[PDB]
């Protein structure tokens, strides 16, 4: 980096122009590919964090995104791009950086997606053991509930220490509880069976529905917003309300 024009007419310009074009054109596509990482790199380091809250109805908070759809789309065309670089030839440096990136961009996503199926059971559990007589009728997984309320209210609060979903996502300790408790909350499902019976008994058209589609009707947890996607296939022809 340290000379005079003197110097690069040194090295004859015209007989050295082949090596030097093939660097010239080279490192004018390569400004646009280190913008096209730099860019991407400001973008993604910098994104959008804003959650949707169940509600603060005890001491915690639970949460989802409802702007993941954009997250997972331009995830997929980030990847695209990237390995749209790095498969042209003139990419040498990117591949330090590049991997490492995709790397992280892979990995967040599954965790991302076990924790939110987790969270949707739970979603769907919760309703159930609030009422007293079912709590009391089979205390013992009443008890393993309250057991997985205390671990799941735990990794909330995590996340909220971290404030950032990327950081959160690299704990290691989360992934292995988050399928055991996906387990765990299928054979709780097979307790609730002898309860869904008679429930769907005391009114008609739910023997049309299946088992965890009727626990999500059954978890309103509101009056509009649960049931307004559910009518079409409770009645006939009726859509809004």
């Amino acid at each position: 980096d340290q000379f005079y024009i003197e110097e690069i007419m040194g090295a004859k310009l015209l007989d050295f122009r082949e090596d030097i074009e093939d660097i010239t054109e080279s490192a004018d596509k390569q400004l646009k590919i280190r913008t096209g990482l730099d860019e991407i790199n400001l973008y993604w380091n910098d994104m959008q964090f804003q959650f949707g809250i169940w509600g603060k109805r005890d001491v915690p908070c639970m949460l989802n995104g409802l702007i993941v759809g954009t997250i997972l789309e331009r995830l997929e065309e980030d990847q695209l791009q990237l390995s749209t670089f790095n498969s042209q030839r003139h990419v040498t440096p990117f591949k330090a950086e590049v991997e490492n990136l995709i790397r992280t961009f892979s990995d967040v996503n599954d965790t991302l997606d076990m924790w939110v199926k987790v969270q949707k059971l739970w979603t769907s559990l919760e309703p159930v053991f609030t009422g007293g007589d079912i709590a009391r009728q089979m205390p013992l997984q009443a008890k393993q509930f309250q057991g997985i309320d205390k671990n799941w209210m735990k990794i909330m609060e995590k996340a909220v220490e971290t404030k950032k979903v990327i950081p959160c996502c690299q704990n290691d300790m989360l992934k292995d509880f988050l399928p055991d408790l996906n387990r765990k909350l299928e054979d709780c499902q097979k307790m609730l069976e002898a309860y869904l019976e008679g429930k769907r008994k005391k009114f008609p058209r739910f023997y049309f529905v299946s088992n965890p589609t009727l626990l999500k009707i059954l978890s309103q947890g509101s009056e509009p917003t649960s049931i307004q996607e559910d009518f079409e296939k409770l009645f006939d022809a009726i859509t809004k309300v």
